[PDB]
């Protein structure tokens, strides 16, 4: 579901894809 090590947007949130491409750590923020 994600490219390992890639930083991507999900809504206005910023996510880093985990090594397995099967996980991510997300910084949550509001959209306008």
């Amino acid at each position: 579901s994600c490219e390992p090590g890639r930083t991507f947007r999900d809504r206005c949130n910023t996510c880093k894809c985990g090594a397995d491409g099967r996980s991510a750590a997300c910084t949550l923020r509001a959209c306008p």
